[PDB]
């Protein structure tokens, strides 16, 4: 006597995500430049979000997007972030053209579609940096000492972007990034 959900039910993601924007407006404190766009926990709502906002390639230099599981703030300071690190994809300025938007989207669909299976717990979120000096996309993991997790994650990622095995990508811990110029792991 009830309706068959398939038709009218939204498709719930395994997690609620929060999309954040950072605009480099040099006359404000960094923490205050970072602002929450919106949150979503369903497939339909993700596409509503993605489609109504600018492609990463059309953001001006010094701006960022990032997507984090709800309750993880997208900064080193977060409880789930302080012991962690990231897989860094350094894109040059010719890959802003052919790669950026599809690397970022693939990243988004990796997070919310939980492509890391078991390891999906160690995932916190991801960041795309638009810079004049060449762009960045990073995946944040929770613990920079879970080698089995960190490296399987980084390897599924590399594969999921379609990167050839010539290209190596490195994982830096947050404590190193936050204090320094170097990779804990490479794939
Ligand atoms: C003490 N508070 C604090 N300051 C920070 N400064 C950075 C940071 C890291 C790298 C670069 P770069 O690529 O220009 O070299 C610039 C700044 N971060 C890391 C997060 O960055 C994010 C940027 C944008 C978004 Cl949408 C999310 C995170 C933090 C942070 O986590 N906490």
């Amino acid at each position: 006597e009830v309706a068959n959900p398939e038709h009218y039910i939204k498709h719930p993601l395994q997690n609620r995500w929060a999309l954040w924007f950072f605009k480099n407006d040099k006359s404000k404190t960094w923490q205050a430049n970072l602002r929450l766009i919106s949150k979503f926990d369903t497939v339909e709502d993700f596409w509503a979000l993605y489609n109504h906002i600018q492609l990463s390639s059309n953001l001006m230099p010094g701006c960022d997007y990032s997507l984090f599981k709800d309750g993880i703030e997208p900064m080193w300071e977060d409880e789930k972030n302080k012991r962690g690190g990231r897989w860094l994809i350094t894109l040059n300025k010719q890959q802003r053209r052919s790669d950026l938007d599809r690397f970022w989207l693939e990243t988004l669909l990796c997070l919310i579609g939980e492509s890391f299976d078991d390891y999906s717990d160690d995932v916190c979120g991801a960041v795309v940096n638009v810079r004049a000096k060449g762009d960045k996309i990073a995946i944040w993991t929770t613990e920079c000492e879970n080698r089995e997790a960190v490296t399987h994650i980084g390897r599924v990622y590399k594969e999921r972007l379609g990167l050839p095995p010539k290209i190596v990508i490195g994982y830096q811990s947050h404590a190193d990034t936050a204090t320094k110029s170097k990779n804990r792991f490479v794939v």
